[PDB]
């Protein structure tokens, strides 16, 4: 029977674990370099004669 | 009479003029690396037994 194989692995290296920083919704905001504010938007206008 | 002296100056170098970037209130916000949002604040709490 084709069985599910599992390789022999070593203990987890701390340096591989990044998931501790983006597992919560608020963290996904915490991870951004800069947040989006309304006073960041420039609306274009096309004036006609 | 002590009079107000004024030295002989050359034409303005563009590279001296930075004022074009912070003369408006909204520009003072435009100049910040990152804006302050409410979801950036962590309120401390001291729980008692």
């Amino acid at each position: 029977m084709h069985t599910a194989e599992f390789l022999e692995t070593e203990p987890t290296e701390i340096s591989s674990v990044l998931a501790g920083g983006y597992n919560h919704p608020l963290l996904r905001q915490w991870q951004s370099e800069r947040q989006l504010t309304k006073n960041m938007l420039i609306f274009p206008l096309f004036i006609s004669d």
